[PDB]
């Protein structure tokens, strides 16, 4: 009835998104079984949650679920094109004010963000923060610290996130207790991995249709994502080629049938057009970014790939390549959104026929939010659910209205309790229709555990 | 005129040196220990019993602790694992070995009994490298006088690791221990791409089975059992997997495997009554991979469809209810280390019978029962980890410590990551790869050093 | 002024243009076939009527009959394969092409019309191509007169080159056609890698559900069977496959896949008694490849579990008895192409009902329909037999025989095997993969040419 | 006792081998169907087979169903090296005429064939041939043409056999019919694919215990066996590349995932060192032969391979690899019986320690068998079910009695009928439980063909 307090590109897609959230509810039992579990005890009633993070249809039965449990919330995307319409403007549809939509600026993106901060001109009594990346972190300890006095704590999605986190906690400018969402088993080796498996390949498809199987790839990582991202493309039929600096990480591709090479001659990167493996690279026929790391495709790598390479990025920020780089030297063509070709023939027009071109998804961003609608339903089920339980959790302790010193004591980066790691994983499963096998007592006795679990001690690499 | 070792046949010695001079070829982070620390002699002194299978690659690790200047008295960790030609060519070099494949429990006990006592007392061992905790465990119940005088034990597998956190746990443990099982370059390497390697080897060399198109369950989806199911997977099988642990049973689901248990809604209750039937009845292979006991137990057998094969990939033999098999069933032998079990009954069968499921290797580890386990290439890197661990240990000389210092170190502790990123790196070397060095900007962008450590001590790969 | 077309969006043509010079650079054998051809212009003189998924694909091939001579009417053989960027680059260049996403079944029947008819009479057409046998069969039965002046036909898909033989065995067909389906480089490539490739991407669009770990059943294991059953178990699906003929099914046991069937005994007696109600109860997604009527039928769309997906990749929509759905059933549209079929009546739904299925393109053609059909480097194999054949049948001038010689020219027949190899090569040389030349020695060794043929034609690849 | 007619490596091995023959039993349903369904007729009652294939245990199954059906038979194997001494010693000890061992010399190889012909020193009055690889086809018509007038027929099991027999009846010099095994879908595409599928890793695996995953690997050829062989790699995790002369096999192995490469520069092989890659070479641990052609891995390629590579063939004869060189050259260090390293350093004598190496298992001769047990049982059911149907057909038509015009007409190489093709795999597929539908009437009237089949055209490719 008159609710204006949101931003979305057409909020007459929200029946569409409506839809979309009602299957979606389907495939998300973790997240289900929370809300039933949960609703009638209201855990986050009084939470008063600060979001950043792909408004996808995903994202939505996420907020649902926050405030289904008691939570209001504010809430923008944490990229600017990962955003799907029809989730936004359902979510707005609903009554909770949403700052979102594909394809923003970057001056709309930190308007967003600051919508969810401020309400009617000044500062949201905000007590709770959920981030993907850092971004609404960062402009909360650069830009509004008196809002941290006031929040609870921090419940931060992915690895880059965690990273930053990390970073300000070594530093002493961390200001609450966060959660590292990330490093639960069921978010990072469910997510990262097989999330990426899934979306990589399929926002490529949508881009270009190009067929994969039979051409060469280039993967620069094999972390949690580089690992999924290869397989995406190797089971589609793709001869993938793996670099890395990690030798653990390195050793792993051998094993998994990867051949491991690098960029630059003997791994050398001195800046040089010379260190380029420029017989390596000229074979390539698409490279994907997955390292969370600076300038991992850089210029003299883009200058010595194959025509008509396609590249993208599927780590969290868009500096894996250097993109700037080619805006500075290269003329764009949109083939249509998140599609174009940069013709390396010079920077004032092109040939519409010119044959030495590159093919940039996304403009470097995320590619499968970006070309694609990112991770399905039942694997983001895990992740937001390893989140709903960080929420109820920080919100529970009461950081904010601690002393000066229990505060001191009491500022860390956390996980997620093991127990609860497995909790999620058995309503995945049981979502599968997969039927757990229950130790018997003399067989809990034998490996040492509770036949409820744990199953496993915290060392356990899985 | 050496004498101090038992072998089935000394003739072989040649055929296993030509395999032991192959196999270090096959193993750069070991021969790159050997060839680094061999002038520094960082051994010498040192009086290692060792307890594990006594393969070709065993014998390349073998060779490297006394290249690195130590004494070895050698037994194998199993009746079955024993490689006759890597034992023998040991034997002929001189270093005392007891082991040959096919022993009995007796033969088995006296073969570790070989490697205490030197001409009828104790060695004055001051070092324990064990696979499985066997060696250890005699030592604590029948000769913890000679723990007096060793500075450690460095443990090659989950069980036992298992076994010694227990007795850390309770008090028990005398001397303190490196868990090389958590190395990555073990654990993530040896546990389950050597069991993918392995387990359909030794499937084909016990029953030349064709796999593609049959119905496998593997019980356990830990380390072992992923590197199981995809032994299994890649040659076309249909794999069901079973899991106690929730997060291992999703992680199956992930990869592509159907889950399910041996029980109806996964519960045993020790009759017939919970058994699924149905599902055991469609199973043409079945492989336990728990480290747990009674994984597949009697009423599983008596279910399993007819001519159904039976293996362990777990350490112990106690995953399978075999003791009940014994009691009810008569064994036919097709060849060492492959029965024929008749679910006919006990006395006698019939050469035709129909209803008999087949065994191997008695219910032992399958992969070095049936074949010769891990390839070497993999074995490179448990086995640097055991050098690079016996090493650490001798040289802190726990047994030399006074009480109170001695309390501080008795512990189970895990080799540090730079080292395991340094394993790693000679592994990757031997293919070919190449890894690429992170610029002073990357590094200082991921705040590591661009010679690493990579990642923090809590990930997991 | 051009406006002899129709199409849904004229001001789409720039964005059809930039894919299209794309997909230029990624069908090496069609884009060469201008090259080779464009000089002599062969197909100068030829009026085709061609009836084929207006794609960015078709509209290469297209070009290509133009630029070597053709004057071509155009429209598509599905009601939602149209690309309509394609289509409306196609109009854009002056070309007669009749089709868009989403027409209606008239609209459909309409478009076949305006290639047929040109300014209200018969076009004077020579040629045709057809996808399916739809422009064929309204030739011979609406327009027979026609055919007399038509030198022949060159057909895209199995379900038509079998409705060929229909009509040559028959007696009724008029005038000589290649089976291009059967070329290798079509066959072998386009029905099998090209699912492979579009399926998944089909349901992905459709529905963006998670495939590893759930369970599917494929209807059939021919080239589209097999290639689709790859496109689900290469997710991590656990596919279960049906068929019919019992070599199809041994190859899929062989390939990894267990064979079902949805009937006990596989014996399908119209009851829901004959329904494996249990196997049915466990399917996520099933998808029809067989080119045959009712593989999913009505009691089995009862058995489904619910939620489960259904789609159909064969060309026709009658493989899903969809019609019993929209008699019983209450349908929910997702968005386009996608609809929630409420199994709990006629008479409205629950929003919130949990009891449906999801169909995607209403039983039609589900790569074409909810994705973009094949990669344009698959359809260049598919497109280069179709160019070719289109010069084979024109300069062969049938409609100018005397019936006798007509009698004795007309049949069904595939390209020559040089042809193929041809095509392939040009596919091969687009990965970059370089052939060996055998040397004299070793092609008298094997008996054939230096430049092939390579196979005897009774070779099964 | 009694029954001298035979020569085995060891007698005492028969009991074991028994045990395996009950065993493959269970393993091969649609053999011991032909089994069941025709011991009472006796179709082959009267039948004198020579039967010349390597002496498996598979092989043993195929020689006791015939025998159960009436024949008698005199066996060799068509391998030096293929022959299982547990298989040979219990069909010995069954009765039958064996002549083979594993390890034969050449001299021995041609004895024993010739002591299936021989009978007390006198020609026996066979009049049915069984052959895998024209060994004994080819010895009849040459050293024994008067035996050829007795018999009515070759059953020939592989594709180099095949060849073999296309070019003697072009040449009017094969003198009685043949079928064709090879090609029925239940052998080539089961055995020749599926079986090196199985058989190839096995038996690299049985003669170095070489780890696979992460190794490059060099694939000569993509045909039947090719694919099968390629497969077995891959699935292993190697790297593998993929040679061919023909452009569709290597279409097929683009779209498998593989890269298609040559050992030439630009394909050219015209003899000289320079037309090789060496790069390409120096970089493959493992080269196996496919082809069924002469010097595919000539004297260049062995030159420039990389250092301890393993050389391996599984077409038919060893002449794929040109061994003659290296025997010429290099000296062979045997490892174990058919497994030798063969060191470039020179031909007299070597250093123990040499790094610069090759491992040639089965010196060049079908690895599968030569270094594990070639396909599993459940494979050559297929296979040898349509051998026993070949030998009813040709034995009950008589073609040695028929009058010279008839024999003119009968004079030809043929296959089995798609309606016998079918039956078998219907066996197969029940053997793996799979559950076959049943057409209606409707549906057979829709795609044209008769419920009980044939399914397809016989132009149809599979
Ligand atoms: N798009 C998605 O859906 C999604 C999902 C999860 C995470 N992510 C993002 O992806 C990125 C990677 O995440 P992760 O979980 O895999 O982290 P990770 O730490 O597990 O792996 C990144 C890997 O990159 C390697 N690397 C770093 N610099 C390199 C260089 N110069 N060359 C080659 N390799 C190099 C590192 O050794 C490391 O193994 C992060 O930005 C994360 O937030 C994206
Ligand atoms: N054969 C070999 O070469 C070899 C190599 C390494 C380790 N091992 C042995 O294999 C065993 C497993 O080792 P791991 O490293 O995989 O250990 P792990 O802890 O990683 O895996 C064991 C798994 O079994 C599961 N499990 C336990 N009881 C179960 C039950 N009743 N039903 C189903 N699943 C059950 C656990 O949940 C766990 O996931 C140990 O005995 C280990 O020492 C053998
Ligand atoms: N969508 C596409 O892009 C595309 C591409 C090529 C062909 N097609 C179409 O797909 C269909 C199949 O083509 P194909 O080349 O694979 O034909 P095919 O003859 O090779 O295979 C069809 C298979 O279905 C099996 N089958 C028939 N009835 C069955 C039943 N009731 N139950 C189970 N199995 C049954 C047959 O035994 C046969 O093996 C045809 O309509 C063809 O025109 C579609
Ligand atoms: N070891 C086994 O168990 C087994 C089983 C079946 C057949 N075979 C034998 O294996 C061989 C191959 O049989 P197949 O059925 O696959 O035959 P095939 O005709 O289907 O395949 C052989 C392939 O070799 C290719 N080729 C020829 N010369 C080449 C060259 N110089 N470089 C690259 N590729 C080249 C051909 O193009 C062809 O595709 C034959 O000798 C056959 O009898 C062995
Ligand atoms: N679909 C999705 N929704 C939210 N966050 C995501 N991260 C990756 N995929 C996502
Ligand atoms: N096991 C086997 N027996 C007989 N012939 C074969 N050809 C390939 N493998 C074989
Ligand atoms: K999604
Ligand atoms: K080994
Ligand atoms: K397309
Ligand atoms: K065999």
């Amino acid at each position: 009835a008159g609710f204006t307090d949101y931003k979305v590109a057409d909020i007459t897609l929200a029946a569409w998104g409506r839809r979309e959230l009602i299957i979606a509810e389907s495939e998300m039992p973790a997240l289900m079984g929370l809300r039933r579990k949960y609703a009638g005890q209201q855990p986050l009633k009084g939470a008063k949650i600060l979001g950043c993070i792909h408004m996808t249809i995903q994202t939505g039965v996420l907020i649902e679920t926050l405030v289904a449990l008691g939570a209001e919330v504010r809430w923008s995307s944490c990229n600017i094109f990962s955003t799907q319409d029809q989730a936004a403007a359902a979510i707005a549809a609903a009554g909770i004010p949403v700052f979102a939509w594909k394809g923003e600026t970057e001056e709309e993106y930190e308007w967003c963000i600051e919508q969810t901060i401020l309400k009617d001109g000044q500062p949201w009594d905000a007590n709770m923060v959920l981030d993907d990346g850092g971004d609404l972190t960062e402009i909360l300890h650069k830009k509004y610290p008196q809002m941290l006095e006031r929040i609870h704590g921090i419940t931060e999605e992915t690895t880059t996130g965690v990273h930053r986190l990390l970073d300000m906690l070594k530093n002493g400018t961390l200001k609450v207790p966060a959660i590292n969402v990330n490093d639960s088993v069921t978010k990072s080796k469910n997510d990262n991995k097989y999330g990426c498996r899934h979306s990589l390949n399929d926002a490529i498809k949508r881009g270009t249709d190009h067929l994969l199987s039979g051409k060469q790839a280039l993967v620069i990582g094999y972390g949690d994502v580089g690992k999924g991202s290869s397989q995406s493309l190797r089971q589609e039929g793709m001869i993938v080629k793996v670099a890395e600096v990690d030798p653990i990480c390195a050793m792993q591709a051998c094993m998994d049938g990867f051949e491991v090479v690098s960029p630059y001659k003997n791994g050398i990167n001195d800046g040089t057009e010379a260190s380029i493996d420029a017989a390596l690279l000229g074979k390539i026929d698409l490279i994907v970014t997955t390292t969370g790391n600076v300038n991992v495709c850089d210029a003299n790598m883009l200058k010595a790939l194959k025509k008509r390479a396609v590249v993208c990025n599927i780590g969290h920020f868009d500096n894996e390549i250097d993109t700037a780089f080619m805006r500075k030297n290269w003329a764009w063509e949109e083939v249509k959104p998140q599609v174009h070709k940069i013709h390396r023939t010079g920077k004032d027009g092109f040939d519409a026929h010119n044959d030495d071109y590159l093919i940039l998804l996304a403009e470097g961003r995320l590619v499968n939010l970006g070309n694609a609608t990112g991770h399905p339903s039942r694997i983001m089920d895990g992740s937001f659910a390893n989140q709903v339980l960080a929420q109820i959790h920080l919100f529970e302790q009461k950081y904010a209205d601690l002393p000066a010193a229990e505060k001191a004591k009491r500022l860390s980066v956390e996980v997620l309790p093991k127990k609860l790691d497995e909790e999620v994983a058995l309503e995945m499963v049981k979502g599968f229709g997969g039927v757990v096998t229950q130790l018997t007592p003399k067989q809990a006795e034998y490996i040492g555990v509770s036949v409820e679990g744990p199953f496993k001690p915290d060392t356990y690499r899985y």
